[PDB]
């Protein structure tokens, strides 16, 4: 429905002509986005109980994506699986925890054995000092903490009755808040996403996605995540096809059109580091 | 992964260059995509109890995509159907790709049908081909309504032709109602090509349908998967051609294979579909 695919040898022609009268095309691109995935049902995250289980009244998960937990509403929780690269599961986008959803959010983490979670902003519903916290029925305790300039690692050892898992998390603590992203915001997210990407190929469940809604850098993330290995392999990118895809999974995915140009701009640059690799296949 | 997308204006010298060296490489693709899903869980479909429930032991759904049947505090296994929905041109869970339902799970299928809500099913095989079990009659042989299970079947109308037949029926549950537009298609032998005018047509009169329609289409064939996975694809593809300037079978093909299993079994069914593409792109240019 919305795809348009553009050879690499013709990106740089091509965002030139989506700039071009005040972005137009940009725009207009955004606007048909917007109108994916409203005829899709998302009445479980309207059910009365669950109401305080979502951070923005206006961003509800889809029911047939929606990430079930295993009472009234005690399946909820605001996540959607969401497509990637490698499997039709490969993510699992939602919000930032909120207090009253901390307890249902590792319980997410342990039922779908996710070994990474990528949290894009700086709601501490990690542990904060070596104290084994207990999140409900769920045992976690923080194991090590690395810090970077722009991003932070941590180890959790996650336990429930027998079962144990170590879980790696990612948080990007430098995505630019306002104004355009400068070359550097970007180079830094790329290599971030890059980074990311090394320990995913070493994990076993869903790789989980949040910022505060879940939806715009979190989609964001997603997209990057999956254009750089598309990009690696093939002669062609369909950024709008993408993001249609990520819009029938989790509303809003890429929030803003901002978002939306930015993607392109990484895109661009990921075009240019290809080009001067020159790097034969694999 | 597998993707190559490929302008119309092209498609007839690609069709060429993929028909080289005895369809070279078609098949070089074909076993790309033979390798698609491999690694994806299947562990429902794996259980003892529900092995009766599969017509084929290598033809199992994944746990991610598969259809589950509700049922109040039933039976374990109960949830179980060889069934998965499969992405559409139009949205997620467009198409549910199932087996040629078993005489043990007729009653199953048609819970399927009343509580997905779907109004269209598509059969593309006989029940025998050439004396050999495909798929039961579940449905009515008259027009007197039959009981399955707590579901209640009427064939309101037959209407049979040459290569298909389309029935009219009306499914209930108590007060809950339902029309289902049941088109099967005839002359499409299992394992092999319909031999394109003809499916083609077929595909555009489920198509017309369907735009009259809501809820998940549901198709099956015997295994649910070779002739299920073409027809998927060609009717995807309709609506792509009528849309944009390109198409990209490949990863078509490698996403369908990534909620079912060996959708689009043979080599050959896979370069049908491409020359049923090249069909579409001529009737597409008379415009």
């Amino acid at each position: 429905s919305l795809t348009n695919p553009v050879q690499l040898d013709d990106f740089d022609a091509y965002i030139k002509d989506m700039a071009k009268d005040s972005d137009y095309k940009f725009s207009l691109q955004f606007e048909e986005l917007k109108l994916i995935g409203l005829d899709i049902p998302h009445f479980a995250a309207d059910l009365p109980l669950n109401r305080c289980k979502n951070r923005y009244t206006n961003i509800l998960p889809y029911d047939f994506s929606r990430v079930r937990l295993v009472e009234e509403g005690a399946d909820y929780i605001n996540a959607n699986y969401i497509p990637g690269y490698n499997s039709p599961q490969e993510y699992i986008a939602t919000q930032g925890p909120l207090p009253e959803t901390r307890n249902d959010f590792w319980k997410m983490v342990l039922q779908q054995k996710s070994q990474i979670i990528v949290m894009l902003t700086q709601d501490h519903y990690w542990p904060f000092t070596e104290e084994p916290i207990a999140y409900g029925d769920i045992t976690v305790e923080m194991i090590s903490e690395e810090e970077q300039d722009d991003w932070a690692c941590r180890h959790f050892r996650i336990n429930y009755a027998d079962e144990m898992q170590d879980v790696m998390h990612f948080n990007y603590t430098a995505w630019p808040d306002h104004g355009v992203p400068t070359a550097n915001a970007a180079e830094s997210i790329l290599q971030f996403v890059h980074m990311v990407r090394q320990q995913a190929t070493k994990s076993k469940g869903p790789m989980i996605i949040h910022c505060s809604a879940g939806v715009g850098r979190t989609g964001t993330f997603i997209a990057l995540d999956r254009l750089l290995q598309h990009i690696r392999d093939h002669e062609f990118v369909d950024i709008l096809g993408l993001v249609s895809e990520m819009r029938s999974y989790r509303m809003s995915m890429v929030q803003t059109e901002e978002q939306y140009i930015f993607i392109h701009q990484c895109v661009q640059l990921m075009w240019m580091k290809k080009k001067e690799g020159h790097h034969h296949h694999h």
